[PDB]
């Protein structure tokens, strides 16, 4: 069974290093690539740094200046150091695994850690009765949602891993319902849930490649269902 | 470090036998009890049962008609097996352990399992101002709450597991601030929240041992931190 786990110090001082580590099973480090995603607290998923089955490294810019991230494939281990961290870098830190044809589909329960440039929009909220359908549209650039077919969409019940739903704009993850749909009209994404249930009640992310080689999220949208 | 993990199907169809494996790391289910709990959605903790370090079996009166609990000491491994499984049975199914002298210290991070194919009374809401007070109450009665200093108090926010504030009554679990109290007279217990931080809004719940070699949670409480 595909298992990633996040462990390291929950509590940093300003100006030292954050270093987490990710212990992967039911897979090789060599065979898919890791990502690190985090999550300041009433904020969105922000990309972090990749390394993939080469050992090859993508960051954030934002982060770039601060951030390492190694492997040790013999241990099944890929590990994150962040330096010179304030309390803007207090977040719940995920690990997840990028595949070849399956998308970010797993993903660590994630690990709060305290110290103590295109963009992504998207509506706040949205709402709907049972049944019923809704929409959710994410705008970018010719960049980013524009650039291809790159586009990936997730669910988030808050205090929990989030949930692939959509990978390459239209392609439905395994496991999820098909009641699910992606399109993409070249510059704007668009989730569709055509028959609205209970637990569909969560956060949605939209997320994106960049020409830069780089990941890039929404703002997010809460979904309400009215009894 | 000290770590749980709750495993088995997160699908199970009605009237067959659900299955989980709690597979336990950094010390030996023969020093340290190890109980589960479950959740179901929107509604209270609920104590399942219970194997201590001789092996000694203890089942939630409720459930003990269905229950099941080995243990594998050489694998590290507890199991639950709950037969005869109804819609009734979905919840977030949570591994913890026992200790002589530091409370249920350790928690998984807990499983969902869903059932598909298509007392101890607490003030249910409390409030309190940002480095103010706030008080919660569990009533009870002379067998469980009013017996022994077997009282402990549980934070809950919702997407995690239960993290231990008080063991014995009055005890502040390890790593836990100071602005916790607890207070003990008759047949009631008292959590004490003295210095208000946004981060203290959750879920608290009151736990009792009892005359019959049970433990019994509290209705739980949510606490709002108003700006």
């Amino acid at each position: 069974q595909v298992q990633l786990q996040e462990s390291g110090p929950s509590l940093v001082k300003p100006s030292q290093t954050l270093s987490l580590t990710c212990t992967v099973s039911g897979f090789s480090i060599t065979s898919d690539g890791v990502l690190w995603v985090r999550q300041a607290p009433g904020k969105a998923l922000e990309w972090v740094g990749a390394i993939y089955q080469n050992g090859a490294t993508y960051y954030n810019p934002a982060l770039k200046s601060r951030l390492s991230i190694t492997r040790d494939t013999s241990k099944s281990q890929v590990s994150l150091s962040l330096s010179s961290v304030t309390t803007e870098d207090t977040a719940v830190y995920y690990c997840a695994r990028d595949t070849d044809y399956d998308g970010m589909d797993v993903w660590g329960r994630g690990l709060l850690v305290t110290v103590s440039q295109a963009v992504l929009t998207q509506p706040s909220s949205v709402s709907g009765s049972l049944g019923q359908s809704v929409s959710i549209t994410c705008s970018g650039s010719s960049s980013n949602v524009g650039y291809g077919n790159y586009v990936s969409w997730f669910q988030q019940v808050p205090g929990s891993a989030p949930k692939l739903l959509i990978y390459g704009a239209t392609s439905r993850a395994s496991g999820v319902p098909d009641r699910f749909s992606g399109s993409r009209s070249g510059n704007t994404a668009t989730l569709t849930i055509s028959s609205l249930q209970a637990e569909d009640e969560a956060d949605y992310y939209c997320a994106s490649g960049d020409s830069g080689s780089s990941l890039v999220f929404g703002s997010g949208t809460r979904l309400t269902v009215l009894g």
